[PDB]
């Protein structure tokens, strides 16, 4: 029998000060935070329709610096998907990306973790990573790219939304 819609755990991980809380508010209460205000680790709910299944997205919005090692490695097991977020006007949140998903494979033991790279703030000027830059990036790793501004709001249901489509792809080898 069916006991209610399916859940997904969805983690958002990336450097200080991306946009990573502020991408999750938008979708939950369509706000946009201007404020930063440094997580330490918020959980939240959502159900939606995705492709025309009801589920329930958990999504955890964690630290861009984790100084406390087993808390991370934990989140990491738990989690089915991530949107690993960097912002196109800092370059070096954009190199660091390769680290987080290098530590999400050795956590989950995996080379094909269900994943999405995130450019988000592509509604400021000062663009620093180019978009063919971070297409290549995904490209090598074979995930989707997607820009997003959570002031905005482009791209955001459509990030979340593609990392489900990814972990449905990943239950259904
Ligand atoms: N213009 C613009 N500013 C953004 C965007 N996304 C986030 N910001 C701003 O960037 C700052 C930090 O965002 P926040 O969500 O707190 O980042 P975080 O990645 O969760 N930081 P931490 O890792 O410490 O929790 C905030 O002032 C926020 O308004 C965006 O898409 N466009
Ligand atoms: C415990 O279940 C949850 N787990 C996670 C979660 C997702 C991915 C990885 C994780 C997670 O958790 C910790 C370890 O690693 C997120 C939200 C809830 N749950 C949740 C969140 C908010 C509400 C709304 N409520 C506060 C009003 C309800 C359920
Ligand atoms: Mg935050």
């Amino acid at each position: 029998a069916f006991q209610g819609m399916t859940e997904y755990k969805l983690v958002v991980v990336g450097a200080g000060g991306v946009g990573k809380s502020a991408l999750t508010i938008q979708l939950i209460q369509n706000h946009f935070v201007d404020e930063y205000d440094p997580t330490i680790e918020d959980s939240y709910r959502k159900q939606v329709v995705i492709d025309g299944e009801t589920c329930l997205l958990d999504i955890l919005d964690t630290a861009g610096h984790e100084e406390y090692s087993a808390m991370r490695d934990q989140y990491m097991r738990t989690g089915e998907g991530f949107l690993c977020v960097f912002a196109i006007n800092n370059t070096k949140s954009f190199e660091d990306i390769h680290h987080y998903r290098e530590q999400i494979k050795r956590v989950k033991d995996s080379e094909d973790v269900p994943m999405v790279l995130v450019g988000n703030k592509c509604d400021l000027p000062s663009r620093t990573v180019d978009t063919k830059q971070a297409q290549d990036l995904a490209r090598s790793y074979g995930i989707p790219f997607i820009e997003t501004s959570a002031k905005t709001r482009q791209g955001v249901d459509d990030a979340f939304y593609t990392l489900v489509r990814e972990i449905r792809k990943h239950k259904e080898k």
